């Protein structure tokens, strides 16, 4: 259990439950049997996390030359990597080539020009819109034609809705659109056999739109537009789905201020594990490592002199005391400063 | 010259060109506009080695806010006396490190901190920081705080405050200083040896600031005369951060990808998850600057710059008129030395 790694043992530290990942996978292979997962390394590049996912037979979605170097470092073969970054730096595209990574994405003619000059025989996937990335459908015909003139081996379509979804229809529409563009590619003599549904899948039960109400809507549309076919290969770039809940952060209360409301200061914040409050819209919940009081409105703060380095605003907590620990669960996604300790629960040695 | 030694090694990873001389000039201007105030450089702003060494040689003091910043400053030969542990709420093991390093001046703004101090660093010269939400004791609670410090046998040596850089009006400095006199007297009244006044930081580092440094030094010197007339027993200091380094750093990024629509979008190999974290953390508004001097009646078009990351939030510029650029061409960003720093850094002196 995690619930007692921590309870077994003042710098902040991470407790990572690898077993929670293995469970996330099983649930994936179940709710989306047709979709092969390519883990968005950017979400959490922890070594054990990558190795664990590797062993589970997963693929990796690298978006930079370093992520590729990292994945290739743990023995993962090039074939299992997708350089899913649309606009890539030439020296990088060059690194991918030299590393055996032949699948990359793109969303504009320009990228194709760079590819033609640097990685000609690269299997290219056309990412479509669902602001910064994704070619509009209307411009796809023109793009493909140009890829034709550039002798680019276009092997599929991809998209990404993101995690800010309230409604799963977005997945249905993006997939319908993918068929449309898929046909054009096939129409222009392009060998279209890959469908990338991206990421944005809930890593917690915390969020209203369940993973499973999503897999459902996806499988439906995936049946109405991409019926089974041995030539076809469907993948996704899940990031937070696999690691959000696997990480639990333990911070130590370093200073207090009373006034009846409290103000606690912990040794980690926005300039660290909590950069996710500013970068990823994260809303966290402080959780005492103490057994359950009169509760009072509180606020937690990072150890930094920056008045913006605030972790919690107004959360009811029991009166805490300097030196006592505070926990934050669901801190594995876009958070990794805290050493990392792993735990493998409910699993057959 | 920068404007040209950049226009030397561009003979495509991003790099910093730091003009140390711009720092030496910043100092002279300080010793001139604020002769009575000794500067303690807020290391947090930019901890570059040459920057610290340069400031050291210029006979400046250092405002460290953590155990590492102290270790760093102590590392370049700077003596403990020239350091002020200006972080109000400090982690005990840290307070312990300061002690062991000879750093005896620290700040505080609540009784609590005093308790920690009494148990860990008794003979520490403590500076009470006042309000100008996260830091700064209100004046109304200062009497009570001092009394408690008395009961704790704390050697309270002064007052401090911080208005920050979000100032439109310098009066704030005048009021904070008036308030500092008031609390200064109480300390003296309770038998406390009050002989230090810390005016904090928040002084312009760029010539783009509405509020001039010099209209500020003026208002400060005025109030400093009406409340803290010269006195050999008195010592006045400040914690300037951005003033000394903002304009000394010039960032060079390489355009790695492009897209058209008449408007343009550019992708560079650095952004919010790096040197540009200042757009999210420090309210920075940057200006892209071609490294290809201009030509004529050039046609300029609305553009946008973007970080190399898959994050749609990794946007550097929104809508800025620039000439049509081309992948492989450089883009410059000036005034990027404050709260921005591994793009390799290059130094011009
Ligand atoms: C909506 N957020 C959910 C929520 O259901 C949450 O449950 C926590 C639960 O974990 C806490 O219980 C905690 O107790 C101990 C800790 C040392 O005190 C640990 O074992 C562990 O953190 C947890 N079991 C409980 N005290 C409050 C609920 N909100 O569990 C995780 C979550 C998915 O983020
Ligand atoms: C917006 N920053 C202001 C600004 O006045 C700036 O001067 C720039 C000047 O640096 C630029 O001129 C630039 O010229 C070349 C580049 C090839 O064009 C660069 O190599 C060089 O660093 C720079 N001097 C000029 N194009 C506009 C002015 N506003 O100087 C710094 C500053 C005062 O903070
Ligand atoms: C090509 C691509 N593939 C997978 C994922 C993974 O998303 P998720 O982890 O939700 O499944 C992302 C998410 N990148 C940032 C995330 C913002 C981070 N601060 C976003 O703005 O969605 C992406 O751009
Ligand atoms: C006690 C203390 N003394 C000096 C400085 C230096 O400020 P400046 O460099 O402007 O002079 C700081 C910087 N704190 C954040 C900075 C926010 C960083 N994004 C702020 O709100 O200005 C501080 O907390």
């Amino acid at each position: 259990n995690t619930r007692d790694a921590l309870c077994k043992k003042g710098d902040p530290f991470f407790v990572a439950d690898l077993g929670d990942i293995v469970r996330k996978h099983e649930t994936w292979k179940k709710c989306l049997p047709r979709v092969t997962p390519f883990y968005a390394v950017k979400c959490n590049d922890d070594w054990r996390v990558l190795g664990t996912l590797a062993a589970l037979g997963t693929g990796f979605d690298c978006a930079s030359n370093t992520e590729i170097q990292r994945v290739r470092g743990i023995g993962v073969p090039p074939e299992k990597i997708i350089y899913a970054n649309p606009c890539k730096q030439i020296s990088h595209i060059r690194y991918a080539r030299d590393s055996g990574v032949d699948v990359m994405t793109f969303d504009c003619v320009d990228e194709l020009e760079k590819v033609a000059k640097t990685h000609p025989k690269a299997k290219m996937v056309l990412r479509i819109s669902t602001v910064k990335f994704g070619a509009k459908v209307e411009d796809c015909r023109f793009i493909l034609e140009q890829a034709k003139k550039l002798n680019i081996d276009v092997t599929g379509v991809s998209f990404h809705v993101g995690s800010g979804s309230t409604d799963a229809s977005t997945f249905a529409q993006a997939i319908s659109d993918s068929r449309f563009v898929f046909d054009m590619g096939t129409e222009l003599g392009f060998n279209m056999h890959i469908l990338d549904i991206g990421g944005g899948f809930p890593g917690t039960r915390d969020a209203p739109l369940k993973f499973e109400e999503i897999a459902g809507v996806i499988n439906n549309a995936l049946e109405k537009h991409f019926p089974p076919d041995l030539k076809l290969t469907i993948v996704a770039e899940p990031g937070r789905y696999y690691v959000a809940s696997a990480f639990t952060l333990a911070v130590n209360v370093i200073a207090k201020k009373v006034t009846q409301s409290f103000m606690y200061y912990v040794n980690d914040g926005v300039y660290g594990s909590f950069n996710c409050i500013l970068y990823d819209h994260a809303v966290v919940r402080p959780l005492p490592q103490r057994e359950p009081e009169k509760l009072y409105p509180s606020s937690v703060w990072g150890p930094t002199c920056d008045g913006l380095d605030q972790i919690v605003e107004r959360y009811y907590l029991p009166e805490m005391q300097v030196g006592e620990w505070l926990l934050f669960e669901d801190m594995g996604a876009y958070t990794v400063s805290p050493t990392i300790y792993y735990v493998v629960s409910g699993l057959p040695d």
